[PDB]
């Protein structure tokens, strides 16, 4: 009954200022990329076999700024406010806003070799609360958080946390992009 | 160990057919599969489905107009389907004339099954349930849970059985058949 | 040594359907399974069932409304069922259209059984009886015993077959089918 | 690799019979096989059929007059059959009563198949198709293409299902049954 | 198979000691061993004891005067013993100070048993019971049966537990301890 | 891996006995098991019980009247037991004189256990839990969940330990013993402040 899918797609566009800005993304089909959102909507349940977020730069080597990424696995956790907090998360990675080219081989599934510089991070699928998660939307998450933030824990596997700081401007400078490379097991079709 | 393993078949539903579609459902949990199991499994806090099978057996003339449809939904938030087409997409979907289904009898009395291609019988994906050990809950417990949020109910009930009947010759329900449930349940952790 | 073993099939019951439920029963003992065995087995004092199977054979048109239900009770004090729901819980419960059951014929003449999924046929738990050697007793002996105490009768009769017929179209019984008994009996200790 | 392999069954056609021959057809391509798959495969550019099976399931009384016939055309330029005689020569031609075919159900839920000699079910010669990777096209794409040249359409649709209904007792269509499609499709090269 | 096998421990009797001998008893049958098993086993018609152990666990100071005595009778017609002398001859006879007996605890939670020599714990000779499959009976059923003839009861209950308390220092009952029942029961032949 | 494994014993409850049944309970989750683990496990977002044991060790004279009873509830919605009869049915039910239990000590310092039949000690069914990885939750977060719906708590807490004391000689609490908890916990995925 399992339809297995592997794909890479644009997941976020990224900019840096001279002050820390913390953003986040739900690690679930609805919010991982527009393409997967449409596809997985045809199923009621899924399971992450693999989730990877990779930052690819698009700026000069001369751009001031850095990007930081990590995972939270409990929705009730407050989003970090400092790089110091963030550095403790599983899969914390960090790099100059112009590093990360070396992550490119993950996205198109090529022979990965000199990936020491890759600003890439992967989900501990092995340690999620459960295996089969329901496909839920942002709307479903939001309302759920209103009743209890913990009702959300059985709906979403993790949250991706992102920080950008060390930039030279108060204004967003075009920095890079975050892509997601995932292998998803999609099961139990639905006509809604 | 503490696991009391039970295998049993009992009456689960009475079925009648009309000239327009009538869609019913049953939560796939001890309280609602059959009156006997309801009383037995109440003496424990938790259960685990090792096997659950719903079988339609006819009681009508071969000249009876009508068909029966059954399938499973595994997300309590799913709307119960409104057309056979929707229904046709569900896991374990089966369909037949309301006067068909006799060969499903061998499942019910646990005998050697051979010619079961005509059986209007379907089985629960125990392998794909959210967790293994579910709480014994009542219909009251479920209604209350969804009264707050439908997604609260998902860790409470493993699945729901969907039934649609249509294609009948009368606007008044004609007696068609019965659905039996044949289950193998693990019961653990008693209560007084 | 001293055991005479007999295997035989004979008519055990004639069956008709009404539109309202009728529950009948038969003691599973030589005296009441069939007239031939009654006379034969009376020549010995005690007996033991090695195998007992009751099989329904239809004799009605495919357009006949009605269904038949059969199951065993193994305690003479057990109250006879009043609903299908109840009956469905007994060991060896079987159920089908009043015009189904043809596939059971092969059990009666002891030939190679293949497609028996459709068979409205059921068998006694020889391994689960009170004792092995039962006294040959009459309905008269039984009637008397339960008159004194119903529990006195239990070591006298190995089981009772319960039958319900309903879902018919008439207020007057329509000829539906017949129940045959296929048994293997051990007869010991002759008597004059 | 890039291949998402998907296996599914869904409603493809509802079927009614009259007393004069009525011939219809269906393109064997994701867009026209079923509404669910139509939406799903739309997220990919090209596909390959590994298996497509069309199964008719009855929903009528056994006393229903009428018969259904199915076959495949593999050249889009072939003119639609007009008689049972023509239709009978097609690859995978099948034929039966409009109330027969229950035995095909095991194909639809993918269960253990035993007695399927009576199944009104037929399958595509995937091995003999014009090419392997076909483009996702709509009814619109097919329609316009044949407007320029019908031969342009052959690389666009892998095959056509031909359906005939006749032998009925009424001049008004009687509800007879349904055709389900069970397919295994290889989908490649995502598009936004 | 049809056998639902159950193992459980539960409270069966609360025990008090006086300065004169007080002889009580308990029927070793599902209804009277404990309130939990009573409810549970009621759902089946017959049972079999695989193992029954009665274990006294103390709750009084080490300075509490008194002794406890337990043994089994296997014939309902036996008069209940009147002196410790008689009681000492019964199968499974055990005896100890009313504040002794803690080491029996490992039997109750089914853990690794080591130093159990001081355990005031005793077990039923299941191999020597009259029969294997016993009917679930009430205290009421027993009462009426001996009302007719005491020996009618013998095939109804497998054995009797006999208890004597004496050597206490008070004329009024002192809280001494509790008797727990630890059983493995085979339950067969469901009933509604 | 990311798994920090810890094996430890600490005081979990002080126990006193009266002449009337007094039923108390404890959440089997790091925060409420002991003062030490609470602070330690808080540095992780999630945990897993590999083993949990509650052992009652006595501190009273051999002449102290009273008995203690312990068992597990694994469903948060279950009403707490009110009688020894009910409690006796629970998984891992143990029972004894309030002055018995000396033999459980070996479980606590992890030494060679021998004659432990008299031990008033009981263990969690880790295999039978709803899930494996539970979030670290506080009492407050727990209380809040049941205010909305008690069933929300079940994915938050793996189990509850139920405790009964009765059969005493005083109407006011007499010092009887202490309950220690011996656990092996898997702690994963740190969190800061």
């Amino acid at each position: 009954g399992i339809t297995v899918l592997t794909h890479s797609e644009l997941s976020a566009e990224i900019g840096v200022t001279d002050s820390i800005v913390v953003s986040s993304e739900l690690v679930m089909p609805y919010t991982v990329g527009t393409w997967l959102r449409g596809v997985a909507a045809n199923w009621s349940k899924y399971s992450w076999l693999s989730v990877r977020y990779t930052y690819i730069p698009s700026c000069p080597s001369s751009t001031a700024g850095s990007i930081h990424m990590g995972f939270q696995y409990d929705m009730a956790d407050t989003v970090p406010v400092s790089v110091n907090q963030l550095s403790n998360l599983r899969g914390y990675v960090s790099g100059q806003v112009w590093s990360g080219s070396a992550g490119l081989c993950f996205i198109n599934g090529t022979r990965c070799s000199d990936t020491s510089t890759a600003i890439s991070t992967t989900l501990d699928v092995s340690k999620l609360g459960k295996k089969w998660y329901p496909y839920k939307t942002s709307a479903d998450y939001a309302t759920a958080v209103g009743v209890d933030v913990n009702i959300a824990t059985p709906l979403v596997p993790a949250r991706l946390v992102i920080a950008l700081l060390d930039g030279s401007s108060s204004t967003a400078v075009a920095a890079g992009r975050i892509y997601c490379t995932y292998t998803i097991q999609m099961i139990e079709p639905t006509a809604s």
